[PDB]
């Protein structure tokens, strides 16, 4: 606790007021002190119990990540920022993932990074898990496609989504997918179905527990 603590304020401190250059550096060591620690560098470098010394570990990690912006060192990192993450085969794993993803696909890495972790990601939900986090996955690899602006690749993917819960249709997130539908067949400048699938969006959107973020849009 004492040293991951130390290393973070330490890191956060010179971005904070140097540059991210001599912060870059205490990073590096931050992320070496929790793979061992992990696999045990003194049991947990607590003893006992893993306990709050792990919990801390893992979130503390989630905090070197996107405190560098768009950036090399970020860049290789994720592939292998999901590798740790099955090393911890935990409950509460797939919510650090969850934030994860969001926070790599809001700092801008583009088009080569964007499709690789989601790629690989998918492929480890699919594996295993749940199919509930698969198709969240999935939703995230669909908007991706959109924003590589391959119309067609996109409309593939969306089609599987689409067909598929429309046998198991009862669910918000799918209020999103023929939002998304919309956005395909805007750009193929035909408004006959752009037309159809937003009709679907707002009578699903009927149930009242849409936030303001999937109204607004």
């Amino acid at each position: 606790m004492s040293l991951p603590g130390s290393k973070l304020e330490e890191a956060r401190r010179l971005v904070n007021e140097k540059q991210y250059n001599e912060a870059e550096q205490v990073y590096l060591s931050l992320l070496d002190k929790d793979s061992s620690q992990s696999s045990a560098a003194a049991g947990a470098s607590v003893d006992d119990k893993r306990r709050n010394e792990q919990e801390t570990s893992i979130l503390e990690l989630g905090q070197l990540y996107v405190t560098m912006g768009a950036k090399d060192k970020l860049r290789e990192f994720i592939p292998h920022s999901t590798e740790y993450m099955m090393q911890f085969a935990k409950s509460k794993t797939v919510k650090v993932l969850k934030t994860l993803i969001e926070k790599f696909e809001q700092v801008p890495d583009s088009l080569d990074d964007q499709i690789f972790v989601c790629e690989k990601s998918i492929e480890f939900a699919k594996r295993e898990k749940r199919v509930f986090l698969k198709h969240s996955l999935s939703i995230k690899l669909a908007t991706l496609h959109y924003q590589k602006k391959q119309y067609k690749d996109s409309l593939a993917l969306i089609n599987d989504l689409l067909r598929e819960f429309k046998k198991l249709d009862d669910k918000p997130s799918l209020v999103d997918v023929h939002l998304l539908e919309s956005k395909v067949y805007h750009k193929l400048r035909n408004l006959a179905k752009s037309k159809a699938s937003l009709t679907a969006a707002r009578t699903a959107a009927n149930s009242i527990y849409c936030p303001t973020q999937t109204v607004a849009e």
